[PDB]
């Protein structure tokens, strides 16, 4: 048993390992989306920059969960990072990102339920302090972006996506 | 009844008084450990500095609980600060510190369970915000220190403890 | 056909996609190695920092190949990032890193042979300018590290790994 | 024979003279395009500035080849700079520029093949270091510009070209 382990259920340790994989998966999805906008036949540099920043943020989220695992005396178990499942347009990518962030949020809420069921207040506070509000903010931002693109006439209006790239993501 | 008291159970007030005593006790243990390393026949100045800093931190932890008691309308009840129970070597002191920090953590987790049972979210947040992660970080650090000292050959190798004092605690 | 594509063989495009996966795999291996040294029962913070830096560098190597694919009019095709195959000690991790960097180098040399066979001087120069010397430098550094750890008495001497962490990786 | 000439085939010298003429021709094409956008009946100042910058860059490319000829002991032989062959719109000019840059790239790749066939590694490195990636970058940029203008509704939308002038070329 780890000399540091205290009040850390094996189920919580396993759930943290699963969450690490999901954060890495999200980083990979955003990496894919970024380079789609870097294609010569899409060419929206600010969409590309936005999604690359989001990819790097997800890698940081994964590293912080890996640090947590070690802080609590758990053992990191890594699995394959699946390739992104399925970008068409700026609007479609924003919609896919909104769906991804809501999926990650659901996983974090399930993790919090488990921590609450196992009476682990440190883990509850960790999730609340570093992940829950970040998710709410990401989801709101992506919703705002989807709304604007739709109102502007995307995805049929290439002018809409061009101007959004310059004015909102620039 | 205090004019400020609201949602503060008498059991929580008593448990906060007990936690104040434990924090003061921990300060005293670290004070004892510090001056052991200041002895001419031990002479590890960075072990001494490290434990003195830890003593002062525990006094701050106690003062913040005393402030909380007053903030919530409870009344501070102080008890004797027992002398430290039982330092031999740098490794042994680090091991004793790890055991102490795990004991304090267990007390804080019991305090949190009580606050949760009495539906006191302010007290839950106080413990989570100012105490739980500090404990996890302290325990991880001490575990790291114990591991290094053991791998280096302590406590039989006086060279190990000398070099750890200079490179890790310096 | 991409409007920008010129002198870019389909085989070169496919080989670039394979190299992107390998760079991402190498990033994942180094990420795993980093957090192993962050464990409370290993506790070598500079080994952890060194391998994390190496992980981030490999992600940059992958992103530059993704940019190249788009620059030349190729299409990025991503595959799963396999979990690291198999850390025991600082020496063992350094030895595994040396083997990984030599494997990546071999892949880059095969990529260069293909570019040379397809008369693609831009791709040859890209590989030579951004990848070949970086690989030679990484391999030399890791060889130097392995040599020092072995001469110091690793992996049996925990003192050797402790001092290398402080003096070479610090 | 030049006192400095070494490993410099007469065919390579002649091919360098041809490349000097092409670079000067490209400078002239971009000069023509620039002043078209300066017309009162076109009036896109940033298209004009963009193409003038490109003209000056091509003159620098020619001067560097003239310096190379002298460095290697060859003799510069100049020919007439033909007037630009054939601007209608911002999109059409960008499309013509993309075609020109791909033509120049093809000439550079043929020059590299000759240098490789004559075992002239200095000339190969010169072309790779100062010309090949510059061409790939120019072609990608122009492709990106063409894509954006088309998606925005050019050349029928004068608003598209106006906004591209301000947001992308400004
Ligand atoms: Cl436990
Ligand atoms: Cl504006
Ligand atoms: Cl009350
Ligand atoms: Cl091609
Ligand atoms: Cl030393
Ligand atoms: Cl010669
Ligand atoms: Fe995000
Ligand atoms: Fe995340
Ligand atoms: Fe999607
Ligand atoms: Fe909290
Ligand atoms: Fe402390
Ligand atoms: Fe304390
Ligand atoms: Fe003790
Ligand atoms: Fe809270
Ligand atoms: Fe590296
Ligand atoms: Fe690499
Ligand atoms: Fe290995
Ligand atoms: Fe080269
Ligand atoms: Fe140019
Ligand atoms: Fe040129
Ligand atoms: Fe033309
Ligand atoms: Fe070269
Ligand atoms: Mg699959
Ligand atoms: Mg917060
Ligand atoms: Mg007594
Ligand atoms: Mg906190
Ligand atoms: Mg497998
Ligand atoms: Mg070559
Ligand atoms: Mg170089
Ligand atoms: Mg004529
Ligand atoms: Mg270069």
């Amino acid at each position: 048993t780890s000399q540091v382990r205290q009040n850390y259920h094996q189920d919580s340790e396993a759930a943290i390992n699963r969450q690490i994989n999901l954060e890495l998966y999200a980083s990979y999805v955003y990496l894919s989306m970024s380079y789609y906008f870097d294609r010569d036949d899409v060419a929206l540099k600010n969409f590309a920059k936005y999604f690359l920043h989001q990819s790097h943020e997800e890698r940081e989220h994964a590293e912080k969960l890996m640090k947590l695992q070690n802080q609590r005396g758990g053992r990191i178990f890594l699995q394959d990072i699946k390739k992104p499942d399925c970008w068409e347009s700026g609007l479609n990518a924003m919609e896919c990102a909104l769906h991804l962030e809501k999926n990650v949020n659901q996983s974090l809420l399930e993790l919090h339920k488990l921590a609450t069921d196992k009476n682990d207040p440190h883990l509850c506070d960790f999730i609340e302090t570093h992940y829950l509000n970040e998710q709410v903010k990401a989801i709101k931002e992506l919703g705002d972006h989807v709304t604007n693109l739709r109102k502007m006439g995307a995805p049929e209006s290439g002018l809409a996506e061009y101007l959004f790239d310059k004015h909102t993501l620039g």
